[PDB]
This record gives C-alpha cells, structure tokens and sequence, in this order.
C-alpha cells in the first residue's frame, strides 16, 4: 500500500511535470517509480512518497527550486546514492538555500537544475566537477558577489547538461 | 559520516523552526535527531537527511505546510511507525494537499501541524479520532465549506496538542 501510494504520487508528478514542460523532473519521477518498484521497500517507499508529494505540491505552485530539489532527493534515495554524487547534491542543496536567503532566485533555480541532473546521471567525475563549481559559487554568495555566483552556477549547468 | 550529516540538518531545522515560532517542528527535529544518534543507522540517516533538507528548504521558501509534512515524514521514518498513526499522517497529508489546491491555505496549515503532532505522539487512539475529524474536514472541502473545514481542522489540532 505504501509502495502503491508512492508510485501513485510519482505518476502525478510525471504527469504534472510533462504538462508544465519540466521534462527533467518527469524523467526523474519515472525513473524513481521504477526504482521503488524493483526495491520493494516499505520504508524507502514512504520516504519517496513524502519527497514526491513535496515535488508535486511545489510544481503545482510553480516552485521549480523546491520541485527539482525534492525530485533530486527522491533520485538520491531511490538510487541509494551514497557517495560523491550524494555529497555533491547535498552541497548544491546547501548552496541553493544560501541563494534563497540571499534573495538570489536566479542561481537558486540554476542550482536546483544542476542537483537534479547530477542526481539522475550519478557519475562521480561529474559530481566532483560540479562540487568544485558549487564551492566557488558558495563563496561568491557569502561575499555578496551575486554575479560570479550565477556564472559558477551556469557553468555547473552546462557541464551537467553535456554529461 | 551520513549520521553526523543528518544530525547537523536536524539541528539547523530545529534552530530555524524555533526562530519562526514553529515549536512543533523544532520539537520533532530534536526527537528525530536523538533517534538518529541512538539508532546509529546509516540508511535511516540518509533518508532522514533527505526529509530534513526538504523541510529546511520549505521553511526557507516560506511553506509551513511542506515544512511540517516533511517533518512528520521524518518522525514516521525515525520512529518506524507503520500503523494507525502512519495511515493518519498519510490521510492528513492528502488533506493538506487538497486544501492547498482548493485555495484554503489556512486549513492546510492547521492540518499540517496535526500530522506532525500525530506522528510525534504515536497514539493509535489519537490517530483514530483525528482520522474522523480529517474526513469531516475533507467533506467540507469537497463541498466548498471552508469554514467547517477550518473548524474541523482546529478541532483536530486541539485534540492533538492536548493528547499526551
């Protein structure tokens, strides 16, 4: 019942994402839903259900930041990503929050995308390259260099995109 | 390291929630962090870290509903609750989603708190009472009776807070 509950929430997330044009989270939802099925884990399914609910609620509002990080978390949890990719996505999450409090919606949106791609592709080399870019963006934000922060975030998106 | 990673996220969640006045969420974070430490379970720490990050980002965004629901999830996972309390939190979460979609943000907020309290206390009896009040609030929502929906959620909150 938990497994079906989670899978139901992922299908609504995939549906809503496709309707909104957010192919990234729709792809993630579809991959996560498969992972939830194969693992057959009650506890894992519950956790994915919460994250999927968060993403679904965020995307209904239009909050790509919350939608994509909640999606990225679901991909991390479903894939059981416990390593360099997991730490990278955490840094991107740490950075996105920093951007939000700094009134920097632009980088926060960009960083949110990077986290979802890094979670999806799960390549350790990409994880470190992006983690390197994320730290530079973090110092830029902490210093008030909003411009250099965005540039580092845009680089992170391109390197993730090409991967 | 995951375990300390989780515990750090729970402490900031407790701090920020305390600063926002959402003592319900702060109390949950402190209880969950104690469980994460005592259990010393890497896998539990990883998933709880995910929820704590979700809740923490939710409060940064301003969405108390999402913050409290993510906290309620973390409490359920940490406490390993798969009974009447678990089903209640699920029903309450769906009710919060319905309230938000129906443009009744207040009831969604109240209902979100109820879910966190029901998760924390883990009373099967409280779970059942709240389940009845939740259905009344849902039916009110489906009809467009926001006032009775709010009233039923407020009743659920009052029963959840006082239950020990």
């Amino acid at each position: 019942e938990v497994i079906e509950r989670a899978r139901r929430l992922l299908r609504e997330l995939a549906d809503l994402a496709e309707e909104r044009g957010d192919e990234g989270v729709a792809a993630a939802a579809r991959e996560v839903e498969r992972l939830v099925a194969e693992r057959g884990d009650r506890e894992l399914a519950a956790v994915v259900a919460a994250l999927a609910a968060a993403a679904l609620l965020a995307l209904e509002r239009g909050d790509e930041v919350l939608a994509r990080l909640a999606a990225a978390a679901a991909v991390l949890v479903a894939k059981r990503e416990r390593g360099k990719v997991a730490k990278a996505v955490a840094e991107l999450a740490r950075l996105a929050r920093l951007a939000l409090e700094r009134g920097d919606e632009e980088t926060a949106r960009l960083v949110a995308e990077v986290a979802l791609l890094v979670a999806s592709k799960g390549d350790d080399e990409l994880a470190e390259k992006v983690a390197e870019l994320a730290r530079e963006a973090r110092d830029a934000l902490e210093a008030g260099d909003r411009e250099r922060a965005r540039e580092a975030a845009e680089e992170a998106l391109r390197v993730a995109r090409e991967a």
